[PDB]
């Protein structure tokens, strides 16, 4: 095989990212022997080193004439770093004079927290090295391609990304599957702007056999890394579902804590004093025990302690409590009285090694091939793909034929609800969030004051202007029921401050505060890749912040909204609607899942104010004056508490994506 | 070094159908150059052994020995002809020792009408030649592929079947697109039960460049035969529609029929004998002629008066007309007392030209990649993709990037009609087509006369022991509204003796008469290619054959039923019920879009009775019984009088050409 493709890509230059070791340094090499030029970028000297200098060993033996300027590197090239990303595309040039092929191929794990527990400068490093990165290299590369006529842009995605049509739920892990669908969202949403020149299409593997997911240099594999984190995520939620249910009966946080501080289990499971949430707790910790492991004997780690008083700060839980209220966040990790010794583990290897295997079970069960593909197999069907000229805005799926089934799928809107349930309302508080939408925004305040009898609408703005213009499009008598809160510092502030001062909302529509930019790839005025960030950062990371507060929120139901285009626009608004619309389903979908493991059991659900296809878009008044109506009555049904009376009827309540 | 791409396919054994010229002759070539062994197959000797000697003579040039050996045929191999095809398996095995790929690239065009016009036979011509054909040579090579440990099944698809998740229409080519649909479901369904050996996956492109398109030695491009039959449909659906109109105003169908007989339009644009509808109709043919056709003069060829009398017929049209009822279907194409001229065209060379730019221009503003690919482009993409060996149930899309924009999703069913709509339904008459699928029947028959007070509903059976078993589930009182009608010949015939006895029916619901088998690809029992031609017979024939009578009748609804899977089943029937729903939902999307060109506007729409998830289908016997009480709410969903785009064009869509999961 390996000696006998010289002709595949004779002369073409490739930009790979991450191409000093698995898919990428394996894509490298194949797209050498079959006669390319590439440059293969990565953050270290060593690794790109040793694979630079395994191809060119092999493009002699195979009979390759000057193979030490056939196979190029550049070295500290960080895809969370855009000046380090510009400079491997001026170093493709001056080796090679062109670029034909940009393999958008490196990506990091990124959080591996639920939401409720993932940092904001996380989820933006992750977004930034898998997504952004990416629409980076597009902007400097697509002009070059288009201006010498030809060019083809490959994003490494991954099934956890979802497909066309399909989301699909990553627990644990939102940040990276919302940067997956965003790399394939790209492509299905932008081909049509790179064409007729540009090729731009994406793979979406799914676990690849090799050193990363096998384990390499003493370090465990992904099943075994996602195993433990399963197990510590099954420990906080317990240890968190307890304190939780011990406050929702009147049991003080500051009395749950002291009893958490002890932090022992034989002696909190027979202590009367304790609640019983917590003997429970630690009776069912007791049980959990290898003889080795220290989780049997203590709650809690530091690290999970943190992450729990952080759950209960952000819920608003500490606004009452003498101590917790002032303590210092960066004390979260320092208030058990004692911790489980360094010398043992805290979790038992048997039960990391059982998670593993329901890990590595649930995929090798739905692979239509038996076995998952190797980083070779993968890198040998990206070779192939990147020699055809007919397929543009498609995902390839080397994958091993994997095929998890799920029904969370992009609906059209045409049904309602029971006034019952909506009369369920009365004297309660709802949230929404916005600035543009003012249309939608005062037609769903009037929908839940006039229709429902809210007590009160907290509308939580960026500017005064953005309040007074929904205000104005409603009666006097429904205004009286509309709270202004104008956004200080960030979201999170402004939802932390509503709650303190008007109580516990029933309901919180997101929508993003600002419209859509009217621009992609022109060459008069491209949208830039600052640009292109602050869209990601205004759709997709504004939802985000705000369903990490809402998430922790008893009896609350979140909607969040993609975003709308302005009648009769024909720009690229309605392509960055659709890469929107996908790109947050990714978010919605693994976010209605962690939400139904954790104790506040929030329903999550998506509404686009964006039709799939232009000519459906709302085109006079009327045709607009129904689309906001229509916009009201689903907040309304996914937002007003959910009538389980049916298996079907409740997996049709979490985690869907409704377009009007 | 510059040539040399051997690493690809050296020594892998294909079999290609239509490898003689097109796509599978440039398939033929590309896998010889890049090391393979051909099998090329088609009909004609004289093409195959000029492909061959092509492919043979550009080996030996860039240096392949033994190279007259790599190349072979077999002629006389017919995809319409079963025999033939287990030939070409046989002669690939006695050549090469194994088969490695079987590449799927035959295939016809089809009837080339639309639905209401379309013969039995020529629907069953098309789906035996391009559908069921893949599944007898899947059934003969998928045992030698799995014994192997290894093999490739790729099936030559067209983006006109749609994709995954996505149904479009193809209007005047529903069965070919039905037959396109149904080889890329095979793959989505199927590609489970070929593994693990075996990769299957299809390939979906538009438009491609080559001889077939343009067209050579006088014989007219692809665009420009669509453009023509496009020209033809529209007068015949002009005239049906003017015929259509006068009747519903009162004017007698046989009064109607002795004026189109004339067929001379100056004389009925003049004449006030002639109905407004007449007079209207032949003054727009007299303004659309260019000095040399004969349209603007005439209205009528034999063959648009013949389908137009057809129409007419099997509408129930002639039901009271003396003369009509009893003239001999033989005679359709006889009745004009004048015929234009054999020396002069009908239609107009330039709007012949004209429609067939409109075709070219719309597909060519769709490609991403600004050019349609070439034959040559289109069998290079298949090539590399036959050397991966990572993807299964995979439709590939080298198309030059056709995008054609349509909002045909499948979705569950979550609605809500008003009780003021299902009210249009009291006093009107609804004919429910079934036999297996009684649980269903019956609660669908319960809604429409206890919910929606309709007079009467006709159980349209296979036996009356399966009426029987729907009317002992109903309450004495709602079966008084319940009657029987036996089918004695055909599904037509019985329709038209419903129609002839009870009258015009609001609402047709359409459950296939017999459950799926629970069998495929097991080695003990599998499912035969008659098997399997009787499964497409069963449920996806079933419903264009209602179809086709359906959508001659005005105010009524037609509400196609996919199969369901018996709760507990663990067999294939789940797959065979999912690639039926892909299937007919490329039916569905094409005649709901056929019937709005017709004048009767017969809206189409589909239930689906088993889901995408299997772990999602009912498990016991309460979420049975919640899924038929569901189903009769789709039923009337879709079946009640619908929306008026007028009302809101958001609504009118939405109800036009659906796929709903129960
Ligand atoms: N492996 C799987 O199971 C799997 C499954 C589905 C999808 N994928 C996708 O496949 C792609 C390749 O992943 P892999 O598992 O083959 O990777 P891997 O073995 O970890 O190799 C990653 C390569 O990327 C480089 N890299 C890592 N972080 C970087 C950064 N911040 N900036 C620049 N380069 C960086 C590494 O070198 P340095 O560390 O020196 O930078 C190395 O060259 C990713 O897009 C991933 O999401 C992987
Ligand atoms: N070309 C397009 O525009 C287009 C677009 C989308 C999809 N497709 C699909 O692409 C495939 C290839 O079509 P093409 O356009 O390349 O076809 P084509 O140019 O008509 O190629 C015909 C080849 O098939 C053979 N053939 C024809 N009828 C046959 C029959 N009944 N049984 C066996 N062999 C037969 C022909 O030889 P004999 O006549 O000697 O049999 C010849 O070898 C078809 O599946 C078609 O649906 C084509």
């Amino acid at each position: 095989f390996s000696e006998n493709i010289t002709g595949l890509h004779l002369g073409k230059v490739a930009l790979i990212t991450g191409g000093s070791a698995g898919i990428g340094g394996q894509v490298a090499r194949l797209l050498a022997l079959a006669g390319g030029k590439v440059m293969m970028v990565a953050r270290r000297e060593s690794e790109l080193a040793v694979a630079r200098a395994r191809i060119v060993s092999e493009l002699e033996d195979i009979g390759f004439a000057g193979v030490e300027r056939r196979v190029q590197t550049l070295a500290n090239v960080d895809v969370s770093n855009f000046e380090s990303l510009k400079g491997a595309v001026d170093a493709t040039l001056k080796a090679f004079g062109r670029i034909d092929y940009l393999i958008n191929n490196a990506g990091v794990a990124g959080a591996e927290d639920m939401v409720v527990d993932m940092g904001v400068d996380a989820w933006d490093y992750t977004l930034d090295a898998n997504l952004v990165s990416n629409y980076f290299l597009m902007h400097h590369v697509a002009p070059l391609m288009k201006a010498q006529g030809s060019g083809y842009i490959l994003n490494v995605s991954s099934y956890f990304g979802g497909e066309k049509y399909l989301a699909v739920a990553y627990p644990n892990r939102a940040d990276y599957a919302v940067s997956k669908a965003g790399q394939r969202a790209m492509v299905e949403s932008m081909a049509r702007y790179l064409g007729p020149e540009v090729q731009f299409n994406a793979i979406a593997p799914g676990p690849v056999d090799g050193d990363r997911l096998s384990g390499t240099g003493g370090k465990p594999g992904l099943f075994e890394r996602r195993g433990k984190l399963i197990l510590e995520n099954k420990r906080l939620n317990a240890v968190h579902a307890a304190a939780i249910k011990a406050i929702r009966r009147g049991v003080r946080v500051e009395a749950v804590l002291a009893r958490l501080a002890r932090n022992d289990t034989v002696k909190m499971s027979h202590d009367t004093n304790n609640p019983r949430e917590l003997r429970e707790l630690a009776l069912a910790c007791a049980r959990e025990g290898d003889g080795t492991c220290t989780w049997d004997q203590y709650l809690l780690t530091p690290q999970i302690a943190a992450a729990l008083v952080s759950r209960l700060r952000q819920a608003g839980l500490f606004l009452d409590a003498p101590e917790w209220s002032e303590r210092p966040v960066t004390e979260d990790g320092d208030w058990l009285l004692r911790v489980p010794p360094e010398d043992a583990p805290f979790l038992p290897a048997d039960k990391i090694a059982a998670e593993a295997k329901k890990v590595g079970g649930g995929v090798l069960s739905k692979l239509y091939l038996g076995k998952m593909p190797t980083e070779h197999d993968v890198a040998q069907a990206t070779v192939f793909f990147l020699a055809d000229r007919a397929v543009s805005g498609e995902t390839f799926m080397p994958s091993g034929g994997l095929s998890v089934e799920r029904s969370t799928t992009e609906r059209e809107l045409f049904g309602s609800p029971k006034q019952e349930r909506l009369d369920q309302m009365r004297g309660k508080t709802v949230w929404i969030i916005g600035e543009h939408l003012v249309d939608y925004l005062a037609e769903t305040a009037r929908a839940f004051i006039e229709d429902c009898h809210a007590a009160n609408v907290v509308l939580i703005t960026r500017t005064a202007e953005g309040f007074d213009a929904v205000e104005a499009q409603l009666d006097e008598d429904v205004a009286q029921s509309l709270t202004s809160l104008v956004v200080s510092s960030d979201i999170e502030a402004a939802m932390d401050e509503a709650l303190s001062q008007w109580g516990r909302p029933t309901t919180i529509l997101s929508t993003p505060f600002t419209a859509l930019p009217g621009k992609l790839f022109e060459a008069q005025d491209p949208l830039t890749p600052d640009e292109f960030r602050e869209v990601v950062a205004d759709n997709l990371t504004h939802h985000f912040r705000v369903s990490r507060r809402a998430s922790l929120y008893d009896d609350c139901q979140l909607v969040l909204t993609s975003p709308d285009v302005a009648m009769g626009d024909k720009s690229p608004a309605f392509a960055l609607a659709n890469f929107i619309k996908t790109t947050l389903h990714a978010f919605t979908a693994t976010l209605a899942v962690e939400n139904e493991r954790l104790v506040h059991d929030v329903p999550v659900n998506q509404i686009n104010l964006t039709r799939r296809v232009q000519s459906e878009e709302p085109r006079d008044l009327d045709e607009h004056l129904e689309e906001v109506r229509r916009f009201a009555r689903a907040v309304l049904l996914v937002g007003a508490p959910l009538p389980e009376d049916s298996r079907y009827r409740a997996r049709i309540y979490r985690g869907m994506s409704m377009t009007v």
